[PDB]
RNA sequence: GUGAACCGGAGAAGUCAUUUAAUAAGGCCACUGUUAAAAAGUAUUCCCCACGCAUGUGGGG
């Protein structure tokens, strides 16, 4: 739904800087800078599995902090699939057929991979001949704002991660990298 | 005009206090430096230059 509260296209970009902070590496400056028609899906598919803890409105996502995620390769993007290929027994419910599907304690996998931890709306394109901030490609239209508010995950679900990484008691692993 | 261009890991700090290397020792016994010479009774003094050439005078290194 069109939340009241506006933001940044740039905000769902984690490398491309946004309000506060700094913004070395990276040229920018905020609702100067857009998006294309095809990076603004690619940071609409990183909500799920991507969304750090933030300041106020530390409900991160359904793994919290992001944990390792660990998945077999292959050589083309049909074999990749085939050894990925793990059914359950019950497939959950959507989560992106046009319904929030409130649900009970007990998840499922359509309803996993697809969690939508912030509302989140997109503007209409704009006019003009720039290019995005993210790949660089000239285009002719371009998304410059967006209206995001945090929602917080209910306390206590039950979700296993098909891809992730757990220490003793379901606490995600993360890259202690510094 | 190159995952590149633009870019300080920076400010600060007595290792100070105490201590004999001390007590002792013979380097001792043996050994010719010997055999040879005139600085002076010579027979060409190692080199240059003036003169007329009866084992000639003068001058300079
Ligand atoms: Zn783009």
């Amino acid at each position: 739904d069109p939340s009241s509260r506006i933001r940044a296209i740039t905000d769902l970009i984690h490398e491309i800087p946004t309000a506060h902070n700094l913004c070395h590496f990276k040229h920018v400056t905020d609702y100067i800078d857009g998006l294309c028609e095809a990076c603004c899906i690619k940071g609409l598919l990183r909500l799920p599995v991507f969304t750090t803890v933030g300041g106020r409105g530390i409900g991160a996502g359904i793994n919290n902090t992001p944990p390792f995620y660990l998945l077999w390769h292959a050589n083309d993007l049909a074999g990749m699939l085939a050894q990925n290929w793990q059914p359950w027994d019950n497939m959950g419910i959507p989560a992106w057929l046009g319904s929030f599907q409130k649900e009970s304690r007990e998840v499922g996998l359509l309803a996993g991979m697809t969690w939508l931890p912030r509302k989140v709306y997109l503007h209409d394109p704009v006019p003009g001949q720039a290019a995005c901030c993210s790949c660089g490609l000239p285009s002719e239209a371009l998304v410059y704002s967006c209206s995001i508010e945090v929602e917080p995950v209910p306390k206590g679900l039950e979700w296993k991660d098909p891809h992730g990484v757990y220490t003793d008691q379901g606490k995600s692993l993360q890259s202690k990298i510094k």
